[PDB]
């Protein structure tokens, strides 16, 4: 019964169709379905990070396919010297294949696994690829990840870029099978905030809805946008952008009247829903700096006796965006940043620049200290009241 | 600059060494390092789920290597008809290779990707494999995932099983590089609770510390163990074990005096730290059943006016353990169960059996209702007290 013949080797993209949970995620609640679009978008954003793409158009078609057009360099079209087919076909049909295993093509990229669009292809009943590169238009069609013919020159062009349109496999995706405008818009808005000078257009051909994301203000405007329907309690958004020992750190924050903590973390524009070394550095610095400031200004009595890290973060909105040549995550999902050097990179910058901010904006600083004290008092009233019910 | 020659294909286990975050996880905080041991253990547990292994020995050696010995069937030793080397070498050296892509060798298995021990091998500067199978002892040594010679017969035996000892690569693992007794013990204890009749031994050859996990009581004893140092508020642990439409559902729960909710979810013995369809079914049923009971017993006035799902779960300890022929997760980490059929499987069983439990144990039922009401009152006192500080 259990012998050498029980041992099965999945080849090509078969492994992706066998276990889509491993590659695209939840194939049932819609998160995976939208992640098919995000893999293609993230590849275009990487062209932008590299300085080669200023213009991205995402289109929800009336047949529930999605296309992503960029004006970046184009997916390489040349025959791959080892694989014997176009570099484009290698990218589409081979796991762990791409230009983000070194710093030669992208200095900084959210991509690192070499599986993103090979996974989109595998789980798409159809993919259309159109490449503008080296004065030529290249076209290729895939069905369930199988190329219908070699990548072929169809025209001349003086432009560069990539168009991928994919029809998600109805065999793979279940329950939530239709693209939701607002799920795509949330991520493209945030990418606009993170990539000033990149025009991102979202077009819905089902109902003619259109958006053009080209936000003024970067992550400063991002924090203003996030605090819109909260009541910001101080007018000076804390902001900085630094680069040291090859690490980009960009931070913006502002407190509001509410009781939530919302710190949005990013590595090469990829969100970390479970934080990591950038959040850990941000937190250490915020605590050290606020505690140092409160001690120096004599306000420490409450902070010294009770006020803690948690109560600093009550009503906090912040964006922490880092640029890392070779990031490490805790998993394939890239939801937690592991790169240990990023923690001191964020921590030393925040320590210096948040200290300066509090000296340069004493009105803001007194309001934030007020906020910290009020959050401690509420926390202690609540603990006391739970005890009294017993 | 950016052309077909920029496109690199990682072959064999190179992809695992290039991006260990994708395969083993955090290579810096120790979680990944311990996960190397858990991949090998989980493979032995799968032999147990299949009915073929009653005995597992995990050993921390004084050189910081780890071995896992099972008395299961043995890794197949026969030449693989396609790959041309031993099935064992295929398992060790090929991603997406194994016997858990169908229900022929394991009816139910935590394994499903075919990468677990191929990843351990890749990130081990040395791995020793010893297989007892078909009356023969088979031995093979790997260095950095490269076999030093073909799997070779070295002896006769009337026994079956697998021994893997691995020396983690000092190039891959950083900061936390030493195995922690207690991290391994926590998981082997829980596996003992989940697998009655499987003897699990943990041996530390650094200090001679030994444990033998062969717990009496299954997940009932698991819940008793978890409530030890809390104050259980009712003596009748709710418990059931069912099998319907090919899904095993096993639940045990008991309330304590504390304010935490702790629901430990498992699929084929793999933990879901982020829950999924089993937790969602458990929650729906618990809410429907408690609400139905409170309404019928007339206690509903508080529950109807205020008491909510959250306050049911305050002071709750529970274990939800499901057995699923072909599970689907939201990611490679297997931390969230996606299989949608599991939600109604857990929900219908809990609805019926928790209803019966509350009718059959009216003293417990009145205490749990008391608990639910008290948690609402504390929640409302706390909200009120936060408002009054403003
Ligand atoms: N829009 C694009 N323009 C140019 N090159 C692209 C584009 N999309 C993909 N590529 C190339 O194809 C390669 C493979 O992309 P794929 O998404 O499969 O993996 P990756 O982006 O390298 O990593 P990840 O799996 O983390 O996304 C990229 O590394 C890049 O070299
Ligand atoms: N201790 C063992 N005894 C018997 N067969 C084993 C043992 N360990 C591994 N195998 C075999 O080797 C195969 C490959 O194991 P591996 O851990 O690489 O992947 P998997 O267990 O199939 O899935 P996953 O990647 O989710 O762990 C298993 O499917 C099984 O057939
Ligand atoms: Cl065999
Ligand atoms: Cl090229």
């Amino acid at each position: 019964s259990y012998d050498s013949s029980s041992i099965k080797v999945l080849k090509g993209l078969d492994a992706v169709r066998k276990r889509p949970g491993m590659y695209i995620g939840d194939t049932d609640d819609g998160t995976g379905l939208h992640h098919m679009a995000f893999e293609v978008v993230d590849n275009a954003i990487d062209e932008a990070l590299a300085g080669h793409c200023k213009d991205i158009v995402v289109t929800i078609h009336a047949d529930n396919s999605v296309s992503v057009t960029d004006d970046g360099r184009g997916i390489p079209t040349g025959i791959h010297p080892s694989e014997g087919v176009s570099a484009a076909e290698v990218i589409m049909t081979v796991l762990h294949a791409g230009g983000k295993f070194d710093d030669n093509s992208y200095k900084v990229s959210g991509g690192l696994h070499g599986v993103g669009v090979s996974v989109v292809n595998a789980l798409s009943q159809k993919l259309e690829l159109v490449i503008q590169r080296d004065g030529k238009i290249h076209r290729q069609i895939y069905e369930h990840g199988v190329p219908q013919a070699p990548l072929a020159v169809t025209g001349d062009t003086d432009k560069t870029g990539t168009m991928v349109r994919f029809w998600p496999s109805k065999s793979t995706f279940t329950n939530v099978t239709e693209f939701e405008y607002e799920i795509l818009a949330k991520r493209l808005r945030e990418l606009s905030f993170l990539n000033s000078g990149v025009s991102i257009r979202l077009r819905d051909k089902r109902d003619g809805k259109e958006d053009h994301f080209h936000y003024e203000g970067g992550i400063k405007a991002f924090v203003e946008y996030l605090n819109k329907n909260k009541t910001p309690i101080h007018p000076n958004i804390f902001y900085f952008s630094t680069e040291k020992d090859g690490i980009g750190v960009e931070v913006a924050l502002q407190w509001n009247d509410g009781f939530q903590e919302n710190i949005y973390c990013f590595t090469n524009n990829i969100p970390q829903r479970d934080g990591g070394t950038h959040l850990a550095g941000f937190r250490a610095a915020m605590t050290r700096t606020l505690n140092a400031y409160m001690d120096k200004e004599g306000y420490s009595k409450k902070a010294k006796v009770s006020a803690t890290g948690d109560d600093a973060r009550e009503g906090l909105i912040a964006v922490v965006s880092v640029k890392v040549p070779d990031p490490k995550f805790s998993s394939q999902t890239k939801d937690k940043l592991v790169s240990s050097e990023v923690k001191s990179a964020v921590e030393q910058q925040m320590n210096e620049l948040l200290s300066e901010y509090l000296l340069e904006n004493p009105s803001d600083a007194k309001i934030v200290v007020g906020k910290i004290i009020d959050a401690a008092r509420a926390r202690e009233a609540a603990r006391r009241a739970r005890e009294m019910t017993r």
